């Protein structure tokens, strides 16, 4: 039946519902108000009566809020997501699709066809790859890194759950970004000690990450590039951290084999990001935001399978290569191996 | 749980995959020579093979197409609009949403708090309303009426079997656009005859939908200006299809007391077009259409609630007011009135 492309075909404005509730503040206003009357809504957030309205009903019509007594209140994934503590996170991930993924979004068929990640034009430079055009923009690199930041925030806990971090010291943090994973694993594990390697841009918010959580003794920067430049030595671990979803696969190989050469005999190597099933149907998060992987940050990125990760570990050298999947949410997972003594 | 907020959160890339697919003519390959392997799909598409990979894994994970035998089909609701004769409707209003609606969309929080349609921007001109905006790109005007029309096609069977039709001859299409629904109605009931009136914009893509139906003797084309001009005398029956959604409630009043004046006593006003909930909880369909409306024609517009229009016509005079909504059809009604002898 054809009733069912509606979603589909509606999909953008289904994500604008929800851009408006949160950009407008109305799942905040709920959550320490609820529940409030259309008017009530409008006078609250300023809106003109006929916004409030059509707000409300997008919102509801979504499940992301829901009227009973013609009084309106959060929905259950809304409610659910401040019950948790990950409202401020949901937030922040809906603020970087919107100024960040939402538009190069339209340039999808062009990459596809082409094979570029046409969507890059949106922003100032002429670098093919995004992470070097964040510079190009006052402003854009901090914004960028607070959508990262929280995307890490709502993915981590199977990266902090990870056996080998009670048997690792030293982590090489390959892109680390604003060093987001190098804090939770610091704080989760005080044993543990990180550098985090990335561009110079990224390093300077990175030592704010860093120095708020007054991990300074145990977390450093280091400026580097990831292909061009060594990888630093006397490293237990070296982690991966939504990284090798940008490049293609003999990418890959070349960054595994740096990460062989680099890291200690006997220590691991981690991968950490969504992947994509092997069967190649699903789940839908990596069929969906892979959207933003063929528009954006460079030509080759995607969503990998399981099975072609493990695949590079071993053919980089690695061994006692495996995966670890579940918790809930995402296709969110680790592939693992070890450096052989 | 947050898990259902994965498919709002990446709503527009959802789209994005329908609209690669159909673009790409995926779609239209495994109808002809379905099953096939990716590696097939990607050489009839001219894709990269990495790009057949993203775009299978997004349009199999939405249902748009499926995979077993590692070979690819369409999917239900896509075979479905094949086997229906709703294909090139369905590519037509994916064609619309793409050129037309998905990047004014962006603009819909700002049309929300202003209370202005924002989305408008997008196109070159100064004037206040899509429509008188059309003509500033070549081929605009077409290729928008051309979604118009492929809408209407999948909307107004609920039109065609509206009963009023067999008691009235001769149809005032306030509005009428490329005149779809005149010919349309001029098909189903050959008794009928309907004059369009519309922009002359508008009206020289009606003469050409009028010509090739062959229907030039019973119907006819009138500009004028819904607004500041007369309707034409002598006419049995006013309709307002997709109309009154464009307007604000002040706005629709001044249309229906034109139509009560215009129309012969005894005759009828026919109100045609998607409609909110009374209890302003859906349709889906409605709840989201509005990000267009809010965005892109004009400064009021919204998807109006049955009872409120029902309101509007017994306030300009009309009286046995009332709704057809047939099921399996929603969100599409008509809301009738008679003008009283
Ligand atoms: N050539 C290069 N040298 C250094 N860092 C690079 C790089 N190419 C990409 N990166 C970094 O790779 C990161 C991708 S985003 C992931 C950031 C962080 N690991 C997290 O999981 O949240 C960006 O910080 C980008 O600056
Ligand atoms: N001021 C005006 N005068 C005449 N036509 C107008 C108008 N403002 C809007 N329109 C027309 O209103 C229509 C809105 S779209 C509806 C088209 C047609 N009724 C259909 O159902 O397919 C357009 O054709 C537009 O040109």
């Amino acid at each position: 039946e054809l009733s069912a492309l509606v979603p589909v075909l509606f999909g953008h404005a289904a994500f604008q519902q929800l851009n408006a509730g949160c950009q407008l503040g109305l799942f905040e206003l709920l959550h320490e108000r609820g529940p409030l009357s259309a008017e009530e809504v409008a006078d609250a957030l300023r809106l003109p009566r006929r916004s409030a309205d059509i707000l409300l009903l997008g919102t509801t019509a979504l499940g992301l809020s829901t009227v009973t007594d013609g009084g309106y209140r959060n929905g259950a994934p809304i409610g659910a997501a401040f019950r948790d503590g990950l409202w401020p996170v949901l937030r922040d991930i809906v603020q970087y699709q919107d100024k960040i993924a939402y538009q190069p979004a339209a340039d999808y068929v062009e990459s596809l066809r082409t094979g570029q990640n046409a969507g890059i034009r949106h922003f100032p430079g002429t670098t093919r790859d995004l992470y070097s055009r964040l510079a190009a923009v006052p402003g854009l690199e901090e914004l960028f890194y607070r959508g990262m930041h929280a995307w890490s925030q709502l993915s981590n806990p199977v990266l902090l759950a990870q056996p080998d971090f009670t048997r690792v010291h030293r982590v090489l943090d390959v892109g680390g970004g604003d060093a987001v994973n190098a804090v939770a694993l610091a704080r989760a594990h005080p044993s543990l000690r990180v550098t985090v390697l990335d561009r110079p841009g990224a390093l300077e918010v990175a030592r704010k990450t860093i120095a708020e959580a007054g991990l300074e003794e145990r977390v450093r920067t280091h400026a580097a590039d990831i292909f061009t430049d060594s990888y630093p030595a006397g490293h237990d671990c070296v982690l991966f951290a939504h990284q090798l979803v940008i490049w293609s696969p003999e990418q890959n190989l070349t960054l595994l084999r740096k990460a062989y050469d680099a890291v200690e005999p006997g220590g691991r190597v981690l991968v950490f990001n969504a992947f994509t099933d092997d069967d190649r149907t699903g789940p839908l998060y990596a069929a969906l935001d892979n959207v933003y992987f063929t528009t954006l940050p460079f030509r080759h990125s995607t969503i990998h399978r399981w099975a072609d990760c493990e695949s590079w570990l071993r053919e980089a050298g690695f061994t006692d290569v495996g995966r670890t999947a579940p918790p809930g949410w995402t296709p969110h997972g680790v592939v693992s191996g070890s450096r052989p003594r």
